[PDB]
């Protein structure tokens, strides 16, 4: 099945012109825990942002342009991206906006990090219908010595 | 000689306990490049913020309470902290607020990172009369895909 994993600020802001104004090592630890050993599909902008390939995961870049790196798999279509994952139980889609939009309809589960930050965004997470999803796990945390803002983990399953 | 290194948001606000709302990896690289191979002195909250001994540096913690960990040197007073550094060219003071206050009088250099972020905070870096200090280096950088805000590195020398 396919899942989407994303961090959302208030109003579902997922991206800014520049780097997000928060420091959440615990959020990154949750993203790792939930994507390790799984294939991850991402757009080119998200890739360039990352820096390098995510260790221990098969990195798949969905883009219309030519691949610039031989350490990862470049695909031109959603179907292409999926086939490239092969036979696995779960496929994680990691953004950004456009990629999330394109895969939401096929998605069965959402792993979200709601962050308490009010920011002006460039891109937002597609709108999802709360009536259509079931919250199966939620966990609130306040900001602390290593995390700049308060955040909440949530996992939802399609009804 | 003694130097203090700090990251200041608008109005000289500095962290108190929770991590600051920004993400500036270029600033941590500057931090590292300037403290490596030198003794660093810090207070107890800074120490929780960091979360482990900084590698390649002699870690000195000034605090009135118990020395939890064995990997660093724990002192109860300024003089005690200084002594622990031994005979070296530069001692780096890394905060927090009170620690900065205690060492400023003795400081000969300041390494500051001015960040273009409006943050509500209780603490402020000690007021330094810019006239007793000579600004010897200043370099501005805009925010980008990896750094959430604009920042400006600056070195001041006490005259
Ligand atoms: N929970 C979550 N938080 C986020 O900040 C993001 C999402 N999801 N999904 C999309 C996107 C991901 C960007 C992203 C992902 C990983 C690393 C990283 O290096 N993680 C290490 C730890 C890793 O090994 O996963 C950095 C940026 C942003
Ligand atoms: N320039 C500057 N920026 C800051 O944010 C601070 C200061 N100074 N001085 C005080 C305090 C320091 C907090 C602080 C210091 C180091 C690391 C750290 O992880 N240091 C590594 C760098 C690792 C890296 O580049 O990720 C290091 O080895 O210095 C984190 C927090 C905060
Ligand atoms: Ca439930
Ligand atoms: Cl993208
Ligand atoms: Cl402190």
């Amino acid at each position: 099945m396919i899942s989407l994993i994303a961090a959302l600020a208030v109003d579902r802001v997922i991206g800014m012109e520049n780097a997000m104004p928060w420091n959440l090592p615990a959020d990154l630890a949750w993203f790792k825990r939930n994507t390790l050993d799984k294939p991850v599909i991402m757009g080119r902008h998200t890739w360039e942002s990352i820096g390098r390939p995510l260790p221990g995961r098969k990195n798949i870049i969905l883009s219309s342009q030519p691949g610039t790196d031989d350490r990862v798999t470049w695909v031109k279509s959603v179907d292409e991206a999926i086939a490239a994952c092969g036979d696995v139980p779960e496929i994680m889609v990691i953004g950004g906006g456009r990629v999330y939009e394109q895969f939401l309809p096929k998605a069965q589960k959402l792993y979200l990090t709601h962050i308490d930050a009010e920011v002006e965004g460039d891109t937002h997470f597609p709108d999802y219908e709360p009536d259509d999803w079931e919250s199966v796990f939620s966990e609130f945390h306040d900001a602390d010595a290593q995390n700049s803002h308060s955040y909440c983990f949530e996992i939802l399953e399609r009804r």
